[PDB]
């Protein structure tokens, strides 16, 4: 149960609280566990039904959803942005030489989707513009209407042109606004309806469930100011400040900001591997999944690379990262391999060629050690 | 008989003193035979059990036992090998120009496997850095610790920035020493207790058994100063000095040292159709032995080279060479034929697509002529 | 107005204890402005300075052996294109050896041109990094000095160059080989041919490769620190092992790229003879028109400049008799555009600077210094001459 050893070293080196692991083939559960304690400072054990915050696992989730929208003719992958909300007209873009210039493309669905929007993120280091999404907040302003988070956005310089560069962005938190645009209803409602309703996901949202707060998993790591170097790997609490309320009834987001629970995402990502309900109810079509999943990003020589963090042998699809060379993956995966993460750790995995899915869940920001990727390799292993 | 005729040719010739082979298919011998004696001197048949040095064919062994404990969460391939041995970081990087610098990337565990951590070797011709390697006496002190020898060479420059190019190193030492430090253990051991012994590959090892001595092929040739043009092909016994001990309990390296025999390397060559024993254990999973034999590092218009001799049409896995394009190849194969060799012309190949493994074992180092391609060539024409 | 910045450079590195004994000369118009000397023949005694004390050039051998086959141009004995191999046959079919191990055929014949510009693919014993310096090394090429340069020609000839002749630019032994094909063309020996035509013209009585008679106690001593050092020795005033690199009284010794014993005032007679191309009376050892062909910038340089084992030549250009400063915007130490010269390895040093009519010598010993006392005499010289 190589699993469990990677788990059980990662909870007795003091690095991780808590994890739980699901994996599933042809939707049913092969291997599963726990590891650890719901927080270090009582050691209650993990929960049944534990809650996470998965931060960017949402952005598959609403992603799955553009597509959904796509499919019943919202909009499409080509759509102007502009046309949804005309603050995004006339973009500028910043350069690293302090040049400002009219944006020669116009910001797409696709564009966000793939984030070749030109948008950035408020921890990015040595980002030209990422300094003045601190400034305004973005991230850290939870308690902010998405709505009104976004026309603070649209003033800023994106830092390339649209469709021409690759940069892990904020685009989800556009998409999820311009989702909200284009139907004239609220994202949280729209992915209530459409997907977590079908999939029986009752534990995932943006707020609490009201039995929740005794299942939340305590967060810890000591990741605005882009650290040069990661903090230490220790066990301390995070501070979230007011980034990511548990009580909000209006906080919604595109990129972050759901809680789940380990069984919910695995209904999810079960779902991935055909577009269906466990009863056969289709929320995508089959073409439009194939769509969604083709890789559509490639990547030079650096590779696909997150604040010069590498995912080797990854291409980027509509929904996040799918493995398109094994020979140049620094972990044990089989082309067609897709998924994402989350920046406390969470990590999740969809297998076709196994009709396998995996999902880990713990909370530490900011790790050292890559928990996910050891987990993936310890089931693929286990095959 | 094309294998008989090939081997008979190159003893009635005076080339090589003894020859041994074997093919197998689906795990039983189909081809197999002998040529020759074990010594010109007294023209001793080859013996039953016949020892060979098997050079380079260390590395594929070394190379599995990585992989093993990468399953086995010892270490992964992007671990920064000065996490586990300190003396490899601040590495410099030295170029053809006497210019020295900081190199601009760590050396990981993949770095090590693939040849492309910018280590080089004492025989390199034209290296800008060899000859101090030579100075060092790097392979000429077989009776230097392992240990002891990585202080030293940890102390000389690289000949490129790790990542960035590939040279045929002296890195699978280096990958033995870390493993030691990573697990607490010794690379003889390990791979006693790993590979050796659940393959029943008794007479494998840094040592001579202790009824070996009679076994032993004697080795031929005039091949530290790197030559400019090759000494000629004659059987003249080779002076080994002390760099190939016999009986140093202590003896352990990475990319050379092993003696073996023919049965023993067939065993190791068979379980790479599988990663398992012939009883059924694993040894390493389907999806590690992937990850392992995928097509890693691809070569440029001069293609793959070692001392400038070509392996046409061969990229670079984790274990060794594997065939990409068979339309470039200078010998039969099939796509994904994959193997390695050593310095006094032992030479081996598993055949996936055929269920094929062969190996030609003989004692001649600066060998003019490719006695295991031209053996392979024979053996891929008989089916 | 200006204070004597050269007698403070050199002292200074006396009294630090990074120089034994060093010298100096700066003359203008042919004719001494500045002057001294700092220090002693040898720390271990303490002896002063001889009258006409002897150093070893090294390097500085380089401009007189260029200078001469230029002269053995100007008389028609061959010209710059002239192939060497019609010289000496050793030098046809060679080869070129890479970093990669590869070895090809020259796909180019080295000419005269190539050698005086370091352009033929020729290394040096002590090149670090180089892809064939171990087999120099090997060969003891600089190391053993007592063999004929006839021999050393031979064994050098069966090597491989480091890259196809004309196509690239490294420092080398490419002097050595001049010195050599010299002979082959004039039939007499490059010792007697720079006394006749160099060194008595000039009357430089105290110059050539062996000490002269009452050399011995007017030879000053060197200090300083095989396999090419990864970094810099300490600069440490130890006395110097020569081996048998170089030799005081072999009478068949001699060489193109090192090897002369000279003083200052020897020096910097060949200098100032370097502004005109006459000797001091009017005799003329080189046209005017053949000395412009000589000093004119020829080899240039890109990114990273021109560099010998990485250490930078800022501005520099190369002629066919060493470097020539072309970018003073580019340069490193105080200079004008159109200086001239080379220096040698125990950190003697010269220049030529025809804008002011001058020429600087600085005289010490000490291999593999980590100071560059010969620019910072240049330095104070050139802040002293408005």
């Amino acid at each position: 149960d190589l699993l469990t050893n990677v788990a059980e070293n990662y909870v007795n080196q003091d690095l991780f609280a808590g994890i739980e692991w699901r994996i599933d083939q042809d939707g049913k559960p092969i291997f599963q566990g726990c590891a650890g304690v719901k927080d270090i400072e009582t050691r209650t054990f993990i929960p049944k039904n534990a809650i996470y915050r998965i931060y960017s696992m949402t952005k598959p989730i609403v992603s799955f959803l553009a597509m959904m929208l796509i499919e019943r003719g919202v909009f499409r992958l080509s759509s102007p942005i502009q046309n949804f909300d005309p603050r995004f007209k006339s973009m500028k873009v910043i350069d690293q030489h302090a040049h400002i210039e009219p944006a020669t493309a116009l910001i797409t669905i696709e564009h966000l989707l793939t984030h070749q929007a030109g948008f950035s993120y408020d921890f990015s280091l040595g980002c030209p513009i990422s300094a003045h999404y601190r400034d305004a907040q973005l991230i850290e302003d939870g308690g902010r209407d998405l709505t009104d988070m976004m026309g603070v956005l649209a003033e800023l310089p994106l830092v390339f042109h649209p469709g021409t560069q690759w940069k892990y962005s904020i685009s989800t938190d556009v998409l999820a606004h311009i989702i909200e645009c284009a139907t004239g209803e609220r994202v949280d409602d729209l992915l209530q309806r459409l997907i977590f309703d079908p999939l029986d996901m009752q534990d995932t949202g943006f707020s609490l469930p009201l039995d929740g707060a005794s299942r939340l998993m305590e967060v810890y790591g000591m990741r605005g100011l882009p650290a040069l170097k990661p903090a230490p790997h220790v066990l301390v609490p995070a501070d979230l400040g007011s980034s990511h309320p548990t009580d909000d009834p209006d906080f919604r987001r595109g990129g972050h900001g759901l809680y789940s629970t380990l069984d919910d995402y695995m209904a999810f990502a079960n779902m991935l591997l055909s577009g269906q309900t466990p009863e056969g109810e289709t929320l995508l079509s089959p073409a439009v999944l194939k769509l969604a999943l083709a890789p559509r990003v490639h990547f030079g020589a650096r590779g696909m690379r997150i604040n010069d963090e590498p995912f080797a042998g990854y291409s980027w699809n509509l929904l996040g990262r799918v493995m398109t060379d094994v020979g140049a993956a620094a972990y044990a995966t089989h082309l067609g391999e897709f998924g994402w993460s989350g920046a406390a750790a969470t990590y999740f995995w969809v297998d076709p060629t196994k009709n396998m899915t995996g999902c880990v869940m713990t909370q530490f920001l900011g790790s050292q050690h890559p928990i996910g990727s050891d987990m993936q390799a310890a089931a693929m292993s286990m095959l």
